[PDB]
């Protein structure tokens, strides 16, 4: 519903999250976040002008992927990246994967990709929670059918 693509004018917020996810577990990503940004392959969760989560989700895929035994065909598969709650509220993020989950499924895709290093260490349990499998850092695949 207010799940929405990230602009410009979101990146100060963008990264506040970040280093709040930063602060809680204890230069380049401003560069790659505006790529994702101008590429249209990043939504935000929005209520009034304040933002509580983002997800930055496309189909390309990690070079060291490919030195994985995957079980399932790769082929035209979307990846998320990168998904991050806040402190306000942390089911933005249980949110935002749900929509990038169905818009992914809506347009036809048979499996989804990710790794551990996409979610906040104490995030983890979500990948559990949307059905990813396995194949410490692991890469996940869900089979959309």
């Amino acid at each position: 519903g207010m799940i929405r693509l990230g602009k410009m004018s979101d990146l100060d917020q963008i990264l506040n999250l970040v280093e709040e996810a930063k602060e809680l577990m204890k230069y380049p990503l401003l560069e790659h976040f505006e790529e994702d940004i101008a590429k249209d392959y990043l939504y935000v969760l929005e209520e009034n002008d304040k933002i509580y989560g983002f997800i930055v989700v496309d189909q390309d895929q990690a070079e060291w992927y490919d030195d994985i035994d995957w079980p399932v065909n790769r082929e035209g598969a979307f990846v998320i990246h990168r998904l991050t709650g806040s402190k306000e509220y942390k089911g933005a993020a249980t949110e935002l994967f749900n929509y990038v989950i169905d818009v992914v499924k809506a347009r036809g895709a048979e499996v989804i990709l990710t790794d551990t290093f996409a979610l906040n260490k104490p995030a983890q349990g979500l990948f559990a929670k949307f059905g990813f499998h396995k194949v410490p850092f692991y890469a996940y695949y869900k089979n959309l059918k």
